[PDB]
């Protein structure tokens, strides 16, 4: 089909499993970004929920 493995995305720069999400920028980020100059002092929040796991 159109998609192959619909599991998780990957940063367009780090290509890492995107699980985090910045608040200010209002966009998705990765483990790296979180601890990067770009979103260093930014409010990053996890995109996980107590529902699934
Ligand atoms: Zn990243
Ligand atoms: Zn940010």
């Amino acid at each position: 089909g159109s998609s192959g493995s619909s599991g998780e995305s990957l940063c367009p720069q780090h290509h890492e499993a995107l699980s985090l999400f910045c608040y200010e920028d209002q966009e998705a980020v990765c483990l790296i970004c979180a601890i990067s100059h770009t979103h260093r002092a930014h409010t990053v929040v996890p995109l996980s929920g107590p529902s699934s796991g």
